[PDB]
């Protein structure tokens, strides 16, 4: 789709129409600990100023730290929900891609921590998200 | 067009075009100590999982609070960027409308903090954002 | 003690040799939804340069806003701890106290979320701290 | 005393009589991108349930990110003071020593950015800082 992992026969929306989609998250890498996803930048992802939105590198956190931890527990009957995202922003981005890398720093048993680093085109730290993901048996 | 403040006579990208405008966030109240906002949740707002997206509260947190910000600061040659947006999550929303209330509680020469408060169409938090904005005189 | 809330007969560390008592803070006030706290500026407090060291108002929030959790959820059978503490500092405070007020904010089922004002002599907010505190059944 | 940085040839407060002689924060490594520092856990770093409290965490990220970035930027005229500390609490320590690991990962001009891990006596990450810095002119 965007490449999401496939844990479920039905998703309530579909890719293309979530905001992943519209604005065009695609992942790349997917392993227990460690995932990477990328964007290109078009309007969509910008702001009126021209440069890209600080809610798309914290959306593109968000997804990729969300997906990666849903990838391994979805399987154990849990669902993964975003607690706390952080991002803190660097250096903007005008144009070209942003490209995310999400290590997995704690995997406890109810919540699991993510640094998610924001680079450019030219492989430069634009910003970095702390993404605390909430663990909980899924409800029937 | 979402009815940001008026501070230009042209902006490198028009509303409808930007992230904002795709989503559609749309700006209330505006003062120079508090401004509000509010987006209807459709799918362009969602994930894959049918909740609104972590992103989209962000995003909503960080519009609001960089462009109150700019209301007062631009005709005074200065420039508003998001420097860090820490979101916390409580409770989902799957539908309706999120409303944004942005309160401001240090105006510096620097930084500008901004609290922001989510709430889902019963009234309930369902996240709050601490916004910090870094103010720089423009470039141009 | 600090006037911590008195919620077992022992405790594994006297208030006295705590870092909290070695530094001095004391609860005033403290209910379901709202507590407040504060300290004495003493070098104690302080770090080298002669200001609060940025870790005493961490310390002030992480205390207050976990105990006052502490002081509804022990006799339920839970435990709570401080899980995530995010401090801004606007404003240096070089002499006189330090006086935190938490206000509860969230009060779910494995965390609570508290936001901590912290101000001078003068009334000045000089920081702020939102405090989210795990919640989990008491481990036998 | 703790092998702070020797940037002036006086300091308002003495080492021993700070927050960090009286916890006793050690620094041991020391360089422009990355600083290391450690402390002996003693009562005077817990709390009253007998844990490390989480201030005491809070306040080591924050000197060893402080003054790291002081080593460089005070004999340049600026200061370097804490903006902003986020630490998150993965696993307790209860005695021991705690072990912090400084990398800085932006240096702007106005702000260096810098990520702390705290470890127990067996390595396990049982803490984590991400430090902004403000990096200022000095008023004199
Ligand atoms: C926050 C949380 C409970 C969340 O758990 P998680 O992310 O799901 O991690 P997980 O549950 O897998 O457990 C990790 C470790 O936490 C501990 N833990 C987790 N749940 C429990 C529990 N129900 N009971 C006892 N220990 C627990 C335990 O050490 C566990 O390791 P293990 O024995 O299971 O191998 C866990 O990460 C944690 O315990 N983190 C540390 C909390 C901490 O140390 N905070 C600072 C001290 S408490 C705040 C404070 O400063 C304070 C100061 C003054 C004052 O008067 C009161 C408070
Ligand atoms: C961070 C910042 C400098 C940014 O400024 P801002 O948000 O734009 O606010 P603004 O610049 O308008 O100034 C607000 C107040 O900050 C102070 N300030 C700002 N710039 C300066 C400066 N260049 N020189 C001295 N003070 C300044 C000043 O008190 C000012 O009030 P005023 O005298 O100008 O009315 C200001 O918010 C601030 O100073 N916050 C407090 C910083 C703080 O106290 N952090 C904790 C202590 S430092 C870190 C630490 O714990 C540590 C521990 C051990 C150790 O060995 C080393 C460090
Ligand atoms: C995070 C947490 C689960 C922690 O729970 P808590 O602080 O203990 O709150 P509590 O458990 O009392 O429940 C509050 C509400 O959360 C929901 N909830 C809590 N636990 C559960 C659960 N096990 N199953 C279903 N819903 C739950 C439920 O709405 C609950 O209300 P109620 O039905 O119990 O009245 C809860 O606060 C929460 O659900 N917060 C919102 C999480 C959220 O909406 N995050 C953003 C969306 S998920 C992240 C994301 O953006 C994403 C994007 C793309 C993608 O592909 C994947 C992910
Ligand atoms: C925040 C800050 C200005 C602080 O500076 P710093 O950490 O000391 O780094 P420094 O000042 O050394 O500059 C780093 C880069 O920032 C940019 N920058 C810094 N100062 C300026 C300035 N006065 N004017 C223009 N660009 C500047 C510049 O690109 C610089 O690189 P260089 O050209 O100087 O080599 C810089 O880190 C930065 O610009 N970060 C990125 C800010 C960002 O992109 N936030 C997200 C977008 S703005 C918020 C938003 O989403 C929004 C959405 C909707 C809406 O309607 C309004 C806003």
């Amino acid at each position: 789709g965007g490449n999401l992992p496939d844990v479920a026969s039905h998703y309530p929306v579909a890719y293309e129409q979530t905001l992943d989609g519209t604005v065009g998250f695609v992942i790349d890498e997917m392993t227990p600990e460690r995932a990477t996803a990328s964007v290109e930048v078009t309007d969509t992802l910008r702001q009126r100023w021209g440069l890209v939105h600080g809610g798309a590198y914290c959306a593109l956190a968000e997804m990729l730290a969300a997906e990666a931890t849903v990838a391994v527990v979805h399987e154990k009957g849990m669902m993964a929900v975003g607690q706390s995202n952080h991002t803190s922003f660097f250096r903007p981005v005008k144009e070209g891609h942003v490209r995310a890398e999400a290590v997995r720093i704690h995997a406890g048993s109810t919540t699991w921590f993510w640094d998610v680093s924001l680079r450019d085109d030219a492989g430069r730290l634009c910003a970095v998200s702390s993404m605390s993901i909430a663990v909980r048996p899924r409800r029937d």
